[PDB]
């Protein structure tokens, strides 16, 4: 029964048209629509996009098609009859691909309303393109942008506007594995103005902050550790270069290696980012050691010993109070600021 | 011969709807679902998700469409002709995708009982999204979640429910690489509610036990074996520097090698993780010997040489005792508890 | 003429079902079909899987659609006319997914003969999964197994069985990059009994052993070589430290950085496996190298003279009598036995 | 109204032919044609293509099919009756691959003018294929052609041209990973001369410039460096072997381990790059340190004194100059010119 | 018009069989196929196959479907008409999987001629598998073949054949990124014997030869220059053991690493291959440094003195003198010969 009813209203019995929007030749037409995002994964500083399925839900009103008459409540149609009613043609704008879930049942759900209002609901999986500046990499925080437009309707045709409650909603736990999603969800209104005219999209954007801890063990703390190790070996004996220009060379290639162990680790980029650069100046007192102690060794061999010393002195003084120096300006750069 | 009985039925011959499910406009319906899963693989830190290929059994009796007059018992119908029968709406909630398998002949299976039972088997591979806590990563155990949720009807149109006898059943010698799969499957009811209603869901739980056998071998014992060496080296003559001197800062760098190995191995993330965790203790005692030896040699340089043995002493007490205590909170503080 | 002759037998012309199997109501059907395997490849520790194409090759006769009245000898039917004639029902049972071959033309070939025999060529690429116990790696021996089973149709209505001669071919140069595929191909019956019955497949089983050239050579020799460096290390003056102590220290971390790199190469698995076994018991002598030689440098410091030079010999005939009763133990115990 | 307007245009009634092109036996078909693309991405020195998505313009205008007669401006037609009317076929050239996006509606968009012009706009995900040359890789600069193809039709059946203002526009913010976009976009026209005639094709040229900055912070100045303290080891006493041979021998060992780690790191090619070249070449004069320091050694062991004393004096002043002359050449080489 | 008249042609009009080829029941039909090659890239060990589209032009002519009544010279029918007409069937034997590229327009393309000749040209990306012996890695020269085999007809029923000029042409400057392609292209029949009968294929093969540059520069050289070192460490004093058995050492160490990093940066094989052997080699007479010199020293511990000399004028002359020997046979053998 609700079958031939609804084959009545969206068929060529009496008239429709999937072709022809509600209100043609009138007023624009308004599509609310909100999402229940599923899912973030694979935020990858490589393609530079994240993949994330959502239930997109729309609702917009005909005049048209609304029977009124029939005892039931809403309706539903089948996805294959899908096709029958017009649909508001909507694109994410910034994703690269996108698919349908046809898995079991089609995941395409539409239900009209008694009043002439419909209800269009369909799970779609997405991979989005977000633009990613690394450029402070341990303390970054990442910013991503959903961006929904209508495809082929000027301002004129109809407008997208979010739902007032709920209009974005995240499911709980999702849990990223390289980031934390700051609660704060933004999402406000945008503009596409082109030469063909002005066209609708709504921009949500969602804040991911990157969480340093494993870097801050793994990488900073055994370097910073090993330029203690090169202080304690500014201490060593004015006398023997063995175990101290040793103690200099070994604290150079540890933190070699530690330099590479970590430039394989991190996320391959061209372009200079904070942990490199903190990586390099700590390489680069590692080294200082020996040019100030090779500058003591060489110069040893009455005056050129007190110059050896006052260069002792200097250097236990100046190592400490030029990291923590830079220590101060580097942190506060890049963590927040 | 049964084919056009089948099309007397399921057929615009008499009459039936593919639109309208059982027992419209009355008692909600009945679906009794058990699955039989293949395979688990690319259980990946990365993606957040797994993948398993099941056979999904449902079976749902609808009063229309039982014969109970042509003389063979059930029925068996084309896959092609599976559109004509209303099939229960089924989604996995949490999936990033999915597909039917069409190998050889289409893998969709349909039996139309003489009583009116239907039983509708379909095999289908998915990739499931599962939270990952690797917070302890050697003693990690995992949970995974398969949950079925209809779609677009709610608790007054069907109900999920599983099967009494071997609901979930898994095909032994799965033999997953990384993990192991716990005996026990804890599976259970779910109910979604929304601002559009009560839907239902059966959400199935399979414990992932990973074992830890090659980390302790490959990344454990090497380190803590080095923390020995460096004990040894306390032991190093209180006169000598660069043999001792030198075991510490041997000791510092294949320390910071196998840092950089293993931090090359496992999986990558940026959230602080036991075996990170572990390794930089490790670490940090390593340093200690060198620290506590450094004040020895400058302390070095009567009653000073008094307080370096002391400090000897100290030294050899201190640090089996405090890596003992250590352990005994760790291995504890991960494992079970 | 072939066309329309072959459209009164497939065709709603006379009668016939695709529903509809050979025989219904009466003796099972025999499908006696061998495969042609073109490739393997791929073969993953990580998705627990290999991948390969095959022809298959599947043969049937129905007593019905057989003509015996026309001219020419067997015939020929279209891709698309494919549909018409009812075709035996098979999945593989292992496989996560597959696919048919669209390429230039349709690879489904089928042909229908004088007497009634029916003869059905698919070329089809599919990933089939092979449970792999890595236990012993170098010297493992894989056994892959592919299984034909009957989809929906129990003992009663079909058969699966292999040809006489040359049931499963390897098409020869296949050359595995990483294994070699044993001459010798075991393939026999094997049948599925479930609550609805008793369901027939075939097992192919291909022997697949790892040859482990590379990892004798790249990764056991340098190891091995390194232990016999401790051992002349144990030669060393009863009277030097640096050198000697060195020379442990040295071998020590040579040792763990050839750990960590065979660690970065070999395949991921978190159980342990017998390389892991053979790096970690040589990096245990090598370790026990500085262990004896500390225990002769502290009581170094008359009586405890003669037991030096005791633990000294002894060191000497142990080391290589200890690792030569391992070598025995190991190599008889994971190669072949 | 207007679908059935459009029915009668692109429809049998009247006549009209998706087959025959514009203009049949007549003038060449004009297709101006510009793009407008959304992203760069996954620019892989492994596959040896970069992936890019875009909005295709093409406009043409039929004679055929314009009414002039009917009130509406121009007109829309359903992305599924876009076959009717006949389009120009293009492909790119380059591509591995391709394909429509569907998500939610389809994304063919299309306009019939009132005049019978013609504006139909797709939106195109696909994988181009581009030729690149590491043979200098830090100061690498890449191009990337996107070139526009007929396909199937003559010189003689229609031409491809730019857009005048705005033939191909980026859409802003796009930061490409590893490489930055010059702004400047060099586009040209292109012909395909083949035994069948003349095709037209439109070639795009974006300029894509690797930036070098992470590559000369993590892998030349640590480097550099390294050869300064081996320098700085020349400089080392007339006498002592084991701390200056010893500097020497580090000198190599961390050099070696940095030359690996950038091995793992960089992109896999067999061809010599430029990165690669520097490394080796600051690894040989790291030898020659040993060299010329063996060479001292040995001939230290009157005459043969003043001899390593001037080999001292000439090591001191030759190293320094050989290295500037070195990357006087080089830098000047790579860079620019 | 050219649409209706190949409609009377290829449509049920008069008639005509998709199903039967040209000739049916006498002559064998020749297609005349060349094929011009966009790109080769993706050619893996890992999964033993290259990736390659490519431009397949088939030409034959049928007796029947020739006009030569219609005033325009040859015809093009649509990409959906294309089924109309009998083509010869055609797969690639070797290839993993293929596809169309349905970008844009379709790329089939078709043409009748007046005489009743018919061109049909198809763009396919196709994966193909290649066997190959990495036995000789760096100076390895790869054969890769792509068979095209008709499916379904022997030789009676049809004949591939290559086109006298320039059937295979690749296209210039492909410059794939691990191989340099060999101008010399040979192509030649092949023949497939079955039970079922004779059945044609032409085979095509491309020689890569593998540029040995990087590996030559990056992995021998700086191995080469370490046994040098040794070499030196040979000249060593007669004396001194910490810096001259820490020469060697050092050298081992160096060594390791060097053979750790190309063992991860190589690609995965566990069969030896050349520069594997030419690592371990190297590795060897590193420590045969350590074992004659070990030799010297424990022997040292008149007569000794004297056979420590010996031993040592003995290693001078034997080392460069095994090495060289060594070089000549293994460069020889692997390059050409
Ligand atoms: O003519 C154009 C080209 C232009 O391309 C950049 C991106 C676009 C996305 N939407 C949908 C198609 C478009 C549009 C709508 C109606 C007529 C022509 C037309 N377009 C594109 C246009 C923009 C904006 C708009
Ligand atoms: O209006 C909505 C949106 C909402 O989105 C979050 C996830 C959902 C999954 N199932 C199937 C669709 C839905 C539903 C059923 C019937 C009418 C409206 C409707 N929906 C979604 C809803 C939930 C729950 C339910
Ligand atoms: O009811 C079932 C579920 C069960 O699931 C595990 C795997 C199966 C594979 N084949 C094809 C489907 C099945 C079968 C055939 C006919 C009626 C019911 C039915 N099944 C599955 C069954 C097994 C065995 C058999
Ligand atoms: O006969 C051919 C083969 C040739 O292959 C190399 C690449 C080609 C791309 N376009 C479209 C097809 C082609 C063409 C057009 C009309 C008749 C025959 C024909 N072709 C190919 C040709 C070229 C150029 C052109
Ligand atoms: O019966 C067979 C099996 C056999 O399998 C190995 C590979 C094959 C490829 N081509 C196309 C199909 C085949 C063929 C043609 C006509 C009748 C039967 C038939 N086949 C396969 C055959 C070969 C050769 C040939």
């Amino acid at each position: 029964a609700p079958s031939e009813f609804l084959d009545k209203l969206m068929g060529k019995v009496s008239g429709y048209d999937a072709r022809i929007r509600p209100n043609f030749k009138g007023p624009p037409v308004n599509v609310t629509c909100n999402i229940f995002i599923n899912s973030f994964g694979s935020i990858a500083e490589t393609t530079m996009d994240y993949r994330v399925n959502i239930f997109l839900r729309q609702q917009w009103n005909d005049p048209r098609l609304a029977y009124s008459e029939y005892p039931d409540d809403s309706l539903d149609l089948d996805p294959s009859m899908l096709d029958s009613i017009w649909k508001p043609d909507l694109f994410f704008a910034n994703e690269k691909g996108a698919n349908f879930h046809e898995v079991t049942t089609d995941n395409k759900l539409l239900r009209i309303s008694k009043n002439g209002n419909v209800l269009y609901s369909i799970r779609i999986t997405l991979v989005l393109a977000c633009p990613m500046d690394l450029k402070n990499f341990p303390m970054d925080v990442q910013t991503c942008i959903m961006q929904l437009e209508s495809f082929g309707y000027t301002m004129n045709d109809l407008i997208f506007e979010w739902d007032e409650k709920g209009a974005v909603q995240v499911a709980d736990g999702l849990t990223l594995p390289q980031f934390i999603l700051k609660e704060e969800k933004d999402l406000r209104y945008c503009t596409k103005h082109y030469n063909t005219g002005k066209f609708t999209c709504i921009e949500a954007r969602f804040h991911l902050e990157r969480q340093m801890g494993y870097y801050l063990i793994q990488m900073y703390i055994p370097s910073l550790l090993i330029v203690i190790l090169s202080w304690v070996s500014f201490w060593i004996n004015m006398d023997a270069a063995p175990a101290r220009v040793g103690l200099g060379i070994t604290t150079v290639l540890t933190m070699t290696t530690q330099s590479s162990g970590s430039r394989a680790s991190l996320p391959k980029v061209s372009y200079v980012k904070a942990i490199d650069i903190w990586m390099a100046v700590c390489l680069l007192f590692v080294f200082s050691a020996l040019l100030e102690y090779a500058a003591v060794n060489f110069i040893a061999r009455k005056l050129f010993i007190s110059r050896a010393k006052r260069i002792d002195t200097v250097s236990r003084v100046a190592f400490p109070l030029v990291f923590l120096i830079f220590n101060i300006f580097y942190w506060i750069t890049y963590k927040l600021v």
